[PDB]
């Protein structure tokens, strides 16, 4: 069950290990490996090198022989480096080497997270601060690299160098001191192992006291003229010295825990130490060892010992990294509410076409939908969504889009159900003006280009020209050019509002959902925006939706929603006689 | 100059270090003091015990000395601990003492901030923004005792092992060996020196572009909805894809650079070691050393080197200290606008008048000021600082709790001007009944118990029931004693303001500052508040503020504040009868 899902896990990991496009890659982490075999062998080799040197002085050896010897020896130590801290040649090297593969690995997994998010529905990301979202994202590719790397570098390698270290000295030494090493081992991961824990519950509460201590200071702080008032100062810091006396009690227990769990560690050490060098003395004074391994015995069991001392920072941190990498795989878990059926052809749109019929949407977590809604709109026609503030106008104007999916009712554009075709297909055949238009931080050249990704500059002219803002564009300081954004050169609602016309001017749609921005700028500019609008609008098929009227009165068909039912259908003058919420609505919004 | 300046900086340091008044930790510093003193005495004798023991085996020294010769090195190596990681008894022992000191040094900087904090005037409270406040004396805090732990026992005592370990070799061995540490260790940190600013100059820009990246790629999925508009989910992660590129190189460029930092100082402590083991051997063959001297030499330098390495890690990190240590030091520069005089003598109050004559006060950073404001309470009266909605009426009271310095005339209570008095002598004969009464994250007894911290539960009760709160206090869930503040049960505006007069009732006030809240709750709890405001106000002298006309009308005098003078002086029936502005706002706010 649960090992099964670890095995799954491992299996992803190895996925991500591998380069599966790259060649040279594959080359880059064949030679890794090859670097931490023989950076293992190095290990091994220096000690029998050191053990060579000393029995060469013990004994009258000429200085021929001798100066090979330690110039060797020297050679090979620079090439391991030695214990933590001052790596090795083969170390560094293989470091260097691993920086390619481990970015090219986050690049991936960075893009996959990205895409994905973008490929789900809006009703999710409505639901979820995207905040959050990233923080996860980003942690959860910094555990998977940083996961891999300490895995396959860290703990495999010791774990063999450990095992390499007991044949030896159980071969080539008296297998005494094979025991003794195992002994060591054991007995120094063991008492690491049930001493941390105790460690952290001691580290756990610190924390929260800390939190607690500055809490209290702060709040004190805040109500300053309080504080004046009753003449509370000396009671305060008062109040204040006891947290603190509190919190000193928690970092003494913590520091205590952690020197005592040091301090076991060395005597753990010290005790397999003097040992092996009382045992080692014994054997060398019998004439069965020479003087040569005793050296040898007492460097590399302390290279043994060495890497081990980071088994508690590995622990607390290899947790961490676990829970994190499950919340990223949890989040690219959810799937998109709303799916493209396995048909997902094309869209036959030759005119266009628009009928609801007996649209029952069920709006989830809100108060208003729509029931009972038909109507037609034949092309190169208008038809004004106007009525009382509600949700069910946008709702319409959504639901054509596709955003949220149907719930009881069927779409029609040209005679075509619009949930058999793809998303795209759909979509692109659409126009939107929306509310209140947004800008990215670039160029005015590529927020008017992103409309259409493909075009030059002189047709994006051209569009600013049809739209009426190249005036503007032109007197703008920078020249065509310039810096517009949140962190660039500021724009008034008509400016934004003409980048949005030309947006949808070199989309080339052949549907248009406009909506009234009805921002109220400046009459004039609102007349000019309607002009404009008009220009934009010529000869295509619209849904005007007003909160005001002046827009309605030339409507082709005028419809008024009931929150959820349409209840008035005409034209203007027929609804001002049906005399409905529609005359008195005008009335007092006329005067 | 700076200097000086320096050394005023080391001496205000070593003033912080030494207790000044705990005899007990005297004794813990100048143990510690002791024990480093041992630790250097360690370091230099492991190796000769080293030496001793190899000497015996190359020899045929009998078993009886050497058995003893080394369970004796083993135990000094115990004591020592080796280098880096695992450490000794005695430097475990050294850091467990230390936390008591460091403990006391850290609360009694804290409290001195802290209290000189609350001594400063409104003004700069106003002014600058609690919170990096807190941040920039915790920080301090840190960085003095962290600052003054490094300096003590890792930088001089391993300059003074460095010294020991040149000496020892220059007089022990042939002055050769002594040349060849001293020029590795010059040749070590004048290499780490002049590659370290060249590395971090490649970290700098490095995290402008991480920067860089993420606010692209949180810009990208805020504006999901324009993203599925125009269909470019393709060209955004193209985008992203294109910023983790440039990051990716960034990456590169650091790394490649820390390796480079690494194998140099590997490649210095390898040609260092080769030139002295190369020395040694050829001295040892030459029957000048012993077989012993050869591991002594390559023990020792190791462990002259191993300290070395993390020169770096407080090289980047003590210059973020000091100037931390400078910030808060320039924290604590800051004096009090308002200052007592030298005189500050007690207040002869005796029974309590009010004259304003002539205050010009001229208010910084504010249009609304006070031009010759000029009247007199007599004790057992009113006065109604009503009129039109400016700051000049909240900056009489403040002025008369002296928050702000006068700028041009005198304020005399029972013919003695306030300026000489001390400030607590003053303001404690000074009660306020706030706009918004604040509660903090307590009790209900300590709540109420705030107006004066030395009193029973009997008092507070019965104080309770003079406001008139008892009964919603029995009425509480917990009973007496619950939990009301902004983390426990919330409470009305007329629970908070009977708070408040429970406080005042008992501060025992000589002349009350009454304020309005006019919070407008309930208007029978608004007569209930009236009610009991007449209770506590009672035979005292009041300058009732009011934003409302109800209290205006039994005021003794009554006086409007032209925005800046008294414009109208007299009873209400009176200043009706002028027909002012009085008698319009009056008819406006009664109807
Ligand atoms: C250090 C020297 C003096 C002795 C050891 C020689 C080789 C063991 C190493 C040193 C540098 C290595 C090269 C460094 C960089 C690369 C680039 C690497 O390709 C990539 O990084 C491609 C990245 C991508 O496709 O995105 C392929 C291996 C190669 C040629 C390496 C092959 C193995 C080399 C020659
Ligand atoms: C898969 C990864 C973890 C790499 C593992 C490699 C080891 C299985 C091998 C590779 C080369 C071996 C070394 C090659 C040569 C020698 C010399 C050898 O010399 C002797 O004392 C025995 C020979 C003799 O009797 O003269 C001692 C073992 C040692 C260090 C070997 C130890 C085991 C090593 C490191
Ligand atoms: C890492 C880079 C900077 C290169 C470092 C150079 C060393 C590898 C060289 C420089 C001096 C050399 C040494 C100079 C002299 C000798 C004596 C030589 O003795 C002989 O057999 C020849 C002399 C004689 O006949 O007595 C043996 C090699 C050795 C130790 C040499 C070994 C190689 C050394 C250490
Ligand atoms: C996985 C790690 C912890 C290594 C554990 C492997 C053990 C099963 C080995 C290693 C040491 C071995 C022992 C080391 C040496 C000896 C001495 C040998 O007997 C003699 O040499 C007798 C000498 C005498 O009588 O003077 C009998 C096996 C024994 C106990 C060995 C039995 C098997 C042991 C316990
Ligand atoms: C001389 C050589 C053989 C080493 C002996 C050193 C001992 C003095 C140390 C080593 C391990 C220590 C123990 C390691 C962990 C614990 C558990 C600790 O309590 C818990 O963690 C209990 C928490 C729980 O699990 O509910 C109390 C101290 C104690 C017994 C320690 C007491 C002191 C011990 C025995
Ligand atoms: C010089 C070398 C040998 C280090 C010696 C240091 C000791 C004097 C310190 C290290 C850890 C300390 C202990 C850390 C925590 C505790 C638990 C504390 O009690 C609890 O917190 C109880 C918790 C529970 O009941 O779960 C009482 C003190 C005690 C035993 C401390 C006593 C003093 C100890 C043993
Ligand atoms: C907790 C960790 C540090 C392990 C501690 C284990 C030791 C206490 C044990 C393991 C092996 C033991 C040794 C194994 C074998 C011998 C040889 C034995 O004598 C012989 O067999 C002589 C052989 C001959 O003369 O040929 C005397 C005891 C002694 C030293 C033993 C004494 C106790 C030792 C060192
Ligand atoms: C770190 C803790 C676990 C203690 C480690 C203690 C060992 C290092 C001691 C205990 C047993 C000792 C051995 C016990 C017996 C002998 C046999 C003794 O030989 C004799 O002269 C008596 C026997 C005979 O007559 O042959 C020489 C010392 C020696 C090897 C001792 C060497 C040192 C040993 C291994
Ligand atoms: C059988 C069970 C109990 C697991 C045992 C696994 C250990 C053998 C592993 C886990 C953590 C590992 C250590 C974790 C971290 C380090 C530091 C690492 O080097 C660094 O990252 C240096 C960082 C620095 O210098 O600040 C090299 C491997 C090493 C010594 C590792 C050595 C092997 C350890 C002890
Ligand atoms: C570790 C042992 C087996 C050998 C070494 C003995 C002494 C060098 C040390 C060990 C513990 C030390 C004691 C640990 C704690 C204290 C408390 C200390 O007083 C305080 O911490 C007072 C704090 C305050 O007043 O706020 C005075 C020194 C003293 C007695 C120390 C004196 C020196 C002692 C006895
Ligand atoms: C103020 C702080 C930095 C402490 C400094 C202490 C050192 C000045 C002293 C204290 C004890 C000294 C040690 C005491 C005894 C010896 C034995 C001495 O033995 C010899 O080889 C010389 C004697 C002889 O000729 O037999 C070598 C120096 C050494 C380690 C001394 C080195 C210098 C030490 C560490
Ligand atoms: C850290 C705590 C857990 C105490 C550790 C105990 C050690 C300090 C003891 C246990 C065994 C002792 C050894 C046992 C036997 C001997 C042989 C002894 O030789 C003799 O002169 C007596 C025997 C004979 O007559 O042959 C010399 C001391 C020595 C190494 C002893 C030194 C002190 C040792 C290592
Ligand atoms: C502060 C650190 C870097 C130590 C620097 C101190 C130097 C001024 C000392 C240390 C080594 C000394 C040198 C080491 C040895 C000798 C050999 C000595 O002459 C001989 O022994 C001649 C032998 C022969 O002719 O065979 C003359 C002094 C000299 C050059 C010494 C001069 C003074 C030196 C440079
Ligand atoms: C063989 C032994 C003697 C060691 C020689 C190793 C060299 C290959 C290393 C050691 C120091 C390195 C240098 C250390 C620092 C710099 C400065 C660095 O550029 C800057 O930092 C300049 C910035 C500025 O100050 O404006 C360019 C590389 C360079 C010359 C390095 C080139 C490679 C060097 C010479
Ligand atoms: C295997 C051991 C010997 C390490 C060898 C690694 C080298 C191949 C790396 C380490 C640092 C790298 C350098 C780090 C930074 C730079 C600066 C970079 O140019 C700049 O950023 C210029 C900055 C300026 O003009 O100020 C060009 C590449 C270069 C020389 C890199 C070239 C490759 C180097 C030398
Ligand atoms: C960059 C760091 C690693 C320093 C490198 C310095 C070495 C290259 C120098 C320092 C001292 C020099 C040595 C100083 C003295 C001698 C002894 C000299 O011969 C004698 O004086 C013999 C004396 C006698 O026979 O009594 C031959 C050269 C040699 C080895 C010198 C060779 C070059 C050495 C090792
Ligand atoms: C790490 C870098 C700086 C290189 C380090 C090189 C040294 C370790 C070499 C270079 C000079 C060498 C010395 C040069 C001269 C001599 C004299 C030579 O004696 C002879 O037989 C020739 C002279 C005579 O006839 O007396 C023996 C080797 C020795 C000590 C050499 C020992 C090794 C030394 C110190
Ligand atoms: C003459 C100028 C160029 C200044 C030279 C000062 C150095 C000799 C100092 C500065 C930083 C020091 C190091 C800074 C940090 C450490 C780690 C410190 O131990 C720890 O804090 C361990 C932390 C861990 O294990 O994570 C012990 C001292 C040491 C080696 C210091 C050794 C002495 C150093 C190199």
């Amino acid at each position: 069950s649960t090992w099964r899902d670890f095995g799954r896990k491992l299996r992803l990991l190895s996925g991500y290990l591998w380069p599966r496009g790259s060649p040279a890659l594959q080359l880059v982490v064949l030679i890794c490996l090859g670097l931490m075999g023989l950076e293992r062998a190095l290990n091994v080799l220096v000690p029998i090198f050191y053990r060579n040197i000393v029995n060469l002085l013990t004994e009258k050896a000429p200085w021929n022989s001798l100066a090979w010897t330690v110039t060797s020896y020297v050679f090979l130590k620079f090439l391991q480096g030695g214990g933590t801290g001052s790596t090795g040649f083969v170390s560094n090297l293989r470091t260097f080497l691993w920086i390619r593969v481990q970015q090219f690995t986050s690049r991936r997994v960075e893009l996959l997270i990205f895409s994905h998010l973008h490929e789900l529905s809006l009703r999710w990301h409505l639901g979820r601060r995207t905040g959050e979202v990233l923080r996860i994202a980003d942690r959860g590719t910094s555990s998977v690299t940083g996961l891999l790397s300490y895995l396959v570098f860290n703990v495999i390698p010791t774990l063999a160098d450990i095992i390499i270290g007991i044949i030896y000295f159980s071969m080539f030494f008296n297998a005494w001191f094979g025991l003794i090493v195992f002994l060591c081992m054991s007995l120094y991961l063991t008492l690491t192992i049930v001493v941390t824990e105790w460690r952290t519950k001691f580290r756990r509460a610190m924390n929260t006291q800390e939190n607690a201590t500055r809490a209290r200071a702060v709040d004190s702080l805040l109500n300053f003229e309080t504080v004046k008032y009753y003449n509370a100062e000396s009671y305060e810091v008062e109040r204040y010295r006891e947290a603190i006396i509190k919190y000193q009690g928690l970092e003494w227990k913590s520091s205590a825990s952690l020197v005592l769990l040091n301090q076991t560690q060395n005597l753990v050490i010290g005790l397999g130490l003097l040992a092996g060098s009382l045992l080692c003395a014994y054997f060398v004074t019998e004439q069965k060892l020479q003087v040569g391994d005793y050296v040898l015995f007492g460097t590399y069991i302390i290279q043994l010992y060495m890497p081990l001392n980071w088994f508690g920072t590995y622990y607390r941190m290899i947790q961490t990294n676990f829970i994190d990498m499950e919340n990223m795989f949890d989040l690219l878990k959810e799937e998109t509410e709303v799916k493209d059926l396995p048909g997902a052809g094309p869209l036959r749109f030759q005119k266009g076409r628009i009928e609801f019929e007996n649209v029952h949407f069920s709006y989830a977590d809100g108060r208003e939908t729509l029931q009972d809604v038909s109507f037609t709109v034949m092309p190169g026609q208008t038809l004004a969504l106007v009525g009382p503030s509600g949700a069910g106008k946008s709702t319409i104007l959504r639901l054509l889009f596709r955003f949220y999916d149907i719930s009881s009712g069927c779409i029609r554009i040209d005679g075509q159900d619009i949930s058999q075709v793809t998303q795209a297909s759909l979509r692109s055949h659409i126009g939107v003006v929306p509310q209140d238009t947004v800008l990215f931080n670039d160029t005015i050249a590529d927020n008017i280009r992103y409309g259409r990704v493909t075009a030059g500059n002189d047709e994006v002219e051209a569009a600013a020209q049809a739209a009426g803002i190249h005036d503007a564009i032109m007197a703008f300081p920078e020249g065509y050019r310039t810096q517009v954004g949140e962190r660039g050169l500021k724009l008034s609602g008509g400016e934004k509002q003409r980048v949005a016309i030309a947006r949808t001017i070199l989309k080339a749609p052949g549907i248009i959902l406009l909506d009234e921005a009805t921002s109220a700028l400046d009459t004039s500019n609102e007349r000019a925006i309607q002009a404009s609008l008009a220009k934009v609008c010529a000869n295509r098929t619209t849904i005007v939706v007003a909160h005001r009227l002046s827009t309605v009165v030339n409507a082709d068909q005028i419809l008024v929603i009931k929150d959820g039912c349409i209840v008035e259908r005409g034209r203007h003058e027929a609804l001002l006689s049906r005399g409905g919420v529609y005359a008195d609505m005008w009335q007092l919004q006329q005067g």
